[PDB]
């Protein structure tokens, strides 16, 4: 099942995912894609999958098949880094001293 139909939609395989190692390695961050469970109706059956950069956890993502869910996961991972604006999880109280 493989054609080299391309055009004006591209359906590479794994676009974003690729962005990502690239990233992961200029950078040395660690990549770790989860395998989450699946969620959807007995008919159709979605897979959904995230990423963690530098110990970090992203937004998993459903996805039709295991590729599908990691591409799309890793969607909204590079779109972040691309901006890297994360926020602050700790936040400093009044402790002084």
């Amino acid at each position: 099942g493989s054609s080299g139909s391309s055009g004006m939609a591209s359906d590479t395989p794994g676009f974003y995912m690729d962005k990502l190692n690239k990233y992961r390695q200029m950078h040395g961050v660690a990549i770790t894609y989860k395998e989450l469970s699946t969620s959807g109706p007995p008919h159709d059956r979605r897979f959904t999958f995230q990423v963690l950069i530098d110990e970090k956890e992203f937004p998993e993502a459903k996805g039709r098949s295991k590729q599908e869910a990691r591409n799309a996961a890793a969607k909204l991972a590079v779109d972040i880094l691309d901006n890297e604006n994360k926020v602050d999880c700790h936040t400093s109280g009044p402790s002084s001293g």
